[PDB]
């Protein structure tokens, strides 16, 4: 579907998101051999990036904006739960997930099919 | 604000009486629960109770600095424990009603 | 120039930070938003990406032009949507501003 929420969710959050300095390590799929991650999978479960987000937006494959907020929220929470707390990534997720946070704060608030 | 009324009086309600809320209605005690490595790992602690009393004193200026603080309680959660603990996965299920009512949130 | 120094530095950076401003940065795509009908109704497309862009190069002759983008932008937005869709209330707030900082222009 095309709603006023997704299309805030695109134009505004993932353009702010995508652009950042610190999204590089989120624009794609973790991919564990190239990393040296040989736990990742067993530990995620259900893995997210912005990459995979922006290709849903771009196919309309989300019906509610709800669904969209909870794909960044796993590809944060994935991130915080995977690594070591003192890891930098952990600090880049942290920057980018507050940016998603107030962007969200400001989102239509009665979703409408387009 | 309207839109700090509605975290107070619509999300915070939900989460609040959630059956997994009780672990997040105070404060961390480290001491208590014999976490003497809790303070030096999580440096931002936050809590139900602290954003409930923030909301009942007029402590925040915008709805923006209110979800903040939930985030950093559930990312807390998130990097102190264990991928296995269950306390992951009652904050993941705290968490996904917060950002379904907060998709709700008036303008 | 210095009327249009005026809208570039306090208008469009008024209207452009906006939080409304989000549906006309960027021209409308009929397309991806799946509007068959909008280049059928709307002649003279317009949004405040096109106008940014063309006060940052000199493009206006005089402020009127600039001025006339910006109704034009508002106009389509009033005449394509329904009365009750929530991007027409998004416009009205943005005009508002829009007029309010032209009467104070030089
Ligand atoms: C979600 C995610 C992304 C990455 N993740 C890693 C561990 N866990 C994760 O969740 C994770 C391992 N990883 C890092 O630790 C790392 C991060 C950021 C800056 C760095 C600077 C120096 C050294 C490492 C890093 C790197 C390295 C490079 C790429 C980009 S790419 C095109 O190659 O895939 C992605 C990750
Ligand atoms: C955010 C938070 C809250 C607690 N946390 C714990 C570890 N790390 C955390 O981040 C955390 C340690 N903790 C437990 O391990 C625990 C054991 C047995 C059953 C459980 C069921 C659900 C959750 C936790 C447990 C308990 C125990 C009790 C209370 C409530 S109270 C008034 O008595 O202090 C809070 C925590």
């Amino acid at each position: 579907r095309v709603t006023n929420q997704l299309q805030y969710l695109h134009k505004v959050v993932m353009k702010a998101l995508w652009k950042h300095q610190f999204a590089w390590p989120f624009r794609q799929p973790v991919d564990a051999v190239k990393l040296g991650l040989p736990d990742y999978h067993k530990i995620i479960k259900q893995p997210m990036d912005m990459g995979t987000i922006k290709r849903r937006l771009e196919n309309n494959y989300y019906w509610a904006a709800s669904e969209c907020m909870q794909d960044f929220n796993t590809m944060f929470t994935n991130c915080y739960i995977y690594n070591k707390p003192t890891d930098d990534i952990v600090l880049m997720a942290q920057t980018l997930e507050k940016i998603f946070l107030q962007k969200v704060a400001s989102m239509p608030q009665e979703e409408q099919e387009l």
